[PDB]
């Protein structure tokens, strides 16, 4: 049907204890060792806090865990564990509980976010390059890994503009990759869902965290944040596909054999793909230049198995500054 283009036997490779998440036992250590200081985010499935470790003085984030399956609990600790150290990604410093009620929490490492809406505003080109691929290593690490990561956006892609540090977050969505496996396509945000998602096509791959990185991509450079705004799922195709055309849409649900619900036939309409220089104006021209449109062209394609991979997205050109510094 489809598979990964990389990483694809990387499971099967490993013991099964690596991808047998619902075998795992977390060691729950003792939550009263922090004192909750302020709260910064909720969720449907948790809460987060900024908190200090009482006995060593260390600042971090408590994310207590609430209306959570137990499996569901079981996969985001055991993915944690197996990208422990990895570039890039949220540091787990500890598993604890509430030693008394039992409920979970994870304790990560602190970063002193800066406000991705002003942020994304006032970028240099430089600075996006440099983000940017530093959010490819954290992919790249994490589909070398097994895992995709199933909601990349910019609230889960925490950067301290002052020490230049940048970190994915949130890996409560994310799933160990088998070749031929169904996935459940409600995952990732609206604006940075990928076209395979909205059409209901369940055998997706790594190449959904490029597709959602590549919409990050074209809202810093463009400005345009979230740069396809859809106003529920229905909609978040049509705009796709004012960009991308529909005749390249249909192309591509051929290819993979893929049924369109027919309440897009009322919606859809019939448009040309455009040429990305369209998205140029005088305050962000300076953002663009052949190689980031280049890349991007490359990044938001309909077919998931043509987009380039994070390592490839790694070595283009728009990123040798980057490197070079
Ligand atoms: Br984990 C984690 N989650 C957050 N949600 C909002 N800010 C957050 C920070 Br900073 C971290 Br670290």
């Amino acid at each position: 049907g489809s598979r990964a283009r990389v990483y694809a036997e990387v499971n099967s490779l490993r013991s099964r204890e690596y991808w047998d998440y619902e075998a795992h036992v977390p060691s729950w250590g003792n939550q009263d060792d922090y004192q909750l200081v302020r709260k910064l985010g909720r969720g449907k499935y948790s809460e987060v806090f900024e908190a200090i470790n009482i006995t060593n003085n260390e600042r971090v984030v408590v994310k207590i865990l609430k209306p959570v399956k137990k499996k569901k609990i079981k996969r985001e600790v055991k993915i944690l564990e197996n990208l422990r150290g990895g570039t890039n990604i949220i540091k787990l410093i500890d598993t604890v509980k509430d030693p008394v009620s039992k409920t979970p929490a994870l304790v990560f490492e602190y970063i002193n976010n800066t406000d991705f809406k002003q942020l994304y505003q006032i970028l240099t080109d430089f600075d996006i390059r440099f983000y940017m691929y530093e959010l490819l290593k954290a992919l790249d690490y994490c589909h070398s890994k097994g895992i995709m990561h199933r909601d990349v956006k910019p609230h889960n892609v925490m950067i301290d503009h002052q020490q230049k540090k940048l970190r994915l977050i949130d890996w409560g969505l994310a799933e160990f990759y088998h070749p031929a496996q169904e996935y459940n396509v409600r995952v990732a945000s609206r604006y940075f869902k990928g076209p395979e998602l909205l059409v209901d096509y369940q055998m997706y791959d790594y190449s959904l965290d490029m597709w959602s990185l590549g919409c990050m991509l074209a809202s810093m450079i463009f400005r345009r944040e979230p740069f396809f705004h859809g106003q529920d799922n229905y909609d978040q195709l049509v705009r796709i596909a004012k960009v991308l055309g529909t005749e390249e849409l249909y192309g591509y649900l051929k290819k993979y054999h893929i049924d369109l619900d027919p309440h897009f036939n009322d919606i859809l309409g019939q448009h040309s793909r455009k040429r990305w220089e369209n998205f140029i104006h005088s305050e962000n021209r300076h953002l663009v230049s052949p190689e980031a449109l280049d890349l991007l062209d490359k990044l938001l394609r309909y077919d998931h198995q043509q987009r380039l991979t994070a390592k490839e997205a790694m070595e283009h050109p728009y990123f040798y500054p980057v490197v070079k510094e």
